[PDB]
């Protein structure tokens, strides 16, 4: 049967999967990223290099930063993040969308690194993770899990799952179920888990997760098959301390009150309605999904000495952000001079976003703010529209010549329209070896808050560009260009039986990231009223805007390497990354090793008992190495003490055992412990490099009912 654009690209290079097997080897203790880590061209880092929310690590893809990940699941993106306020060096105080599928739900995860990934349009110049749950069964198998984590040190957060998945028929071959559900909760890292180095810099924070999820498949023709999904998902966090520029939190007359309490939170509703078409001709697929994102949690500081801080123990406000989306798609198999499979589709995404709390900034009550005279009419409420259309084709050029072309347009209702080409070549050598690559361009359209002209924020001096004086203003664009990047990989892929490699060389020229700008595109004068006298002063303002930077480069090497004895097995990667700057700043985009090697073994020394050991190497995290403001170039308020220090992690290694019994058909369970030589780090607040908490040892297991 016939291969589709899309599922001939899932053989590209900078492709990998995993599987459920593979994630009951070696359980998560909550996000999936801590496996999805592990994969060739893949980190764990902040939202940005600056290392601020340092300990909000999220799925980074080939060191371009995870506002570049596209998660998905089973096809369908998520985007709850953009529900939170993104600032003016790139930073948010959130946790992403990594964690809103239950590891115990996952059928399989889709990781498309480089040229694949741009074929998915708005976001994926980094990559994309597709999580594909479970699916509906014609007969009913379920499942009861449970999970534990018990760390050694008594400052880090032990950990606790349970969570079921049904599925079965209702009519058998005709209607049929998946239903899933999860209550996850972590406890948080302590407030003063990082003050044996003379840090105030918060541990993690901790998660209560719940997740409720239902699929209702209806075959209702011989060629016509209909789905539902219907989840709900609540994420509530526990407060660690946590704080962007590491106040004292023990110490602070507020925070000192909120730890170990509900401080943010995360709701997410989804509905999808899909059809897919079996005819003659060929496949058809339309989708309608509409998604609903809360976020709540209390106010904040939003410039100087208490920016990025709480304000308040109580006043939450609520921003809210839906998401509409179609999409319409046709396979058809056909032979003109070679044979071929057109893919041909329609996209639709319409965003409404309502943020009342940082859509103010400027308001004076002389009616003369600075933002009084900049942002005129409702602030508070965005919209965004992506229309797109494609078209694509996988021809067989020879019986040893597979390739891809495509090309997507897309047309953005503030950013413009966009083309992105599309070329990805499998060729075969011999019955051992074959070589293969891909060019492709990627796209993102501005975030919401980088095109809001009602999005203000300051500052006094320091976040200054270091050629001004005095005090900047930093406003939306609604006219910003698309981010665009060149995604190059090539590579060769050698496979006896029991043995395989690969070798690919990746290489992103990322072109118009948008982030603040540095050139004042005029100047405002704004009063500011005594709230207890009425004495006015005037302020001239320098305005900045966000802007499109000309480049960043990528590239490096990633190689893996797989060994099956049958009972014995050892899958390995390497990846080494040769380059991570900005042409303009001189700084890396994104804070990850230089190079990270990773092995998994396994060994099933009998049907029941099962052995598993897994390492991972880091080479050296360097900082940012370029100041870009006042402070950071010696002449803020702080002055020369206050200049940037550029420093480097040195490069370590991380191990964990498993031994996993299958006590019977119905019960499994695996007990285990990792870092297992305690290589713990602490995050340091006094640097830019040792930026996040490196748990220590802790012992861990899981046992599942499988009904
Ligand atoms: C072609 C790129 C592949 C990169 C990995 C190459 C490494 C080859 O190692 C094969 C065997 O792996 C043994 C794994 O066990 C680790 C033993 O040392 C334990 C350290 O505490």
């Amino acid at each position: 049967i016939f291969v589709t654009a899309e599922e001939q690209v899932k053989q590209s290079l900078g492709v990998s999967v995993i599987t459920k097997e593979d994630l009951e080897k070696l359980p998560v203790r909550n996000d999936i990223s801590d496996y999805v880590r592990r994969m060739p061209g893949v980190n764990l880092t902040g939202n940005s290099a600056t290392g601020q929310r340092g300990n909000n690590r999220q799925i980074d893809i080939r060191g371009m930063g995870p506002e570049n990940t596209l998660i998905l699941v089973d096809g369908k993106p998520i985007n709850s993040r953009n529900s939170v306020r993104y600032g003016w060096k790139g930073e948010r105080d959130t946790r992403g969308d990594s964690n809103w599928v239950p590891a115990e739900a996952i059928e399989s995860i889709e990781v498309l690194r480089g040229p694949a990934a741009a074929r998915y349009g708005s976001g994926a110049a980094g990559g994309v993770v597709n999580i594909i749950t479970k699916k509906v069964t014609n007969e009913t198998h379920g499942s009861v899990e449970f999970y534990t984590s018990q760390p050694e040190d008594s400052k880090e957060g032990s950990s606790n799952r349970v969570g079921f998945n049904v599925s079965g028929p209702l009519i058998k071959d005709v209607l049929s179920y998946r239903l899933y559900g999860n209550y996850n909760k972590t406890e948080a890292d302590d407030v003063d888990i990082n003050k044996s180095i003379g840090s105030t810099a918060a541990g993690r924070e901790g998660v209560k997760n719940k997740d409720i999820s239902g699929r209702l498949a209806w075959q209702a023709t011989d060629q016509q098959t209909v789905l539902l999904d219907i989840s709900s998902s609540k994420q509530g966090n526990i407060y660690s301390g946590d704080s962007q520029l590491n106040a004292n939190a023990e110490a602070d007359a507020i925070l000192s009150q909120l730890i170990g309490k509900e401080t943010n939170t995360m709701y997410r509703d989804s509905y999808a309605l899909t059809h897919e078409g079996d005819w003659s001709w060929g496949k058809s697929k339309l989708v309608a999904q509409y998604d609903k994102t809360h976020n709540k949690r209390l106010p904040e500081g939003l410039a100087g000495s208490v920016e990025g801080k709480i304000n308040n123990l109580d006043d939450k406000a609520t921003s809210r952000l839906e998401t509409l989306r179609f999409n319409g798609e046709a396979n058809i198999p056909f032979e003109y001079y070679l044979p071929q499979v057109l893919t041909v589709g329609t996209e639709w995404v319409e965003d409404r976003f309502k943020d009342n709390v940082s859509t103010t900034q400027g308001k004076d009550s002389s009616g003369s703010g600075y933002g009084d005279q900049l942002a005129k009419g409702d602030r508070s409420k965005m919209e965004s529209r992506i229309a797109s259309a494609y078209i694509e084709d996988n021809l067989k050029v020879t019986d040893s010549t597979d390739v891809v072309l495509g090309l997507r347009f897309d047309d953005h209702s503030k950013s413009g329209s966009n083309w992105s080409p599309s070329l990805n070549i499998t060729q075969k050598l011999n019955d051992y070896f074959t070589l293969k690559g891909g060019v492709a361009k990627a796209y993102k359209a501005p975030n919401m808050y980088q095109n809001a002209e009602g999005y203000l924020l300051s500052t006094n001096g320091n976040g200054c560009p270091a050629n001004i004086e005095s005090r900047c203003l930093l406003q939306g664009n609604g006219d910003l260009k698309p981010e665009t990047s060149v995604n190059k990989e090539l590579g060769i892929q050698f496979q006896k039986d029991i043995v395989n490699a690969s070798l690919t060389w990746f290489r992103n020229d990322y072109k118009d990231k948008i982030v603040a700008g540095t050139h004042v595109v005029g100047t405002v004068d704004g009063s500011s009223t005594n709230a207890n006298t009425g004495a006015v002063t005037n302020t001239k303002w320098n305005i900045l805007r966000w802007e499109n930077t000309p480049k960043a480069l990528i590239q490096g090497f990633e190689g893996s390497l797989g060994l099956d004895f049958g009972d014995i097995r050892w899958t390995n990667n390497f990846t080494y990354m040769m380059d991570s700057k900005d042409k303009q700043t001189g700084n890396p985009l994104s804070l990850v090793p230089i190079y990270t090697i990773n092995s998994i073994f396994d060994y099933d020394i009998t049907d029941q008992l099962d052995v598993n050991f897994v390492f991972t190497q880091y080479g050296r995290q360097k900082s940012r190495q370029f100041a870009e403001n006042r402070l950071e170039s010696g002449i803020g308020s702080g002055g020369a003490n206050s200049a940037l220090k550029p420093s480097t992690v040195k490069s370590y290694s991380t191990a964990g055992i498993n031994v996993g019994y299958k006590f019977s058909d119905q019960i499994s369970t695996r007990v285990g412990v990792s870092n297992l030589f305690d290589k713990q780090i602490l995050r340091d607040s006094n640097s830019i490099s040792q930026t996040y908490n490196e748990p220590g040892r802790a012992y861990y297991a899981s046992l599942k009912y499988s009904f």
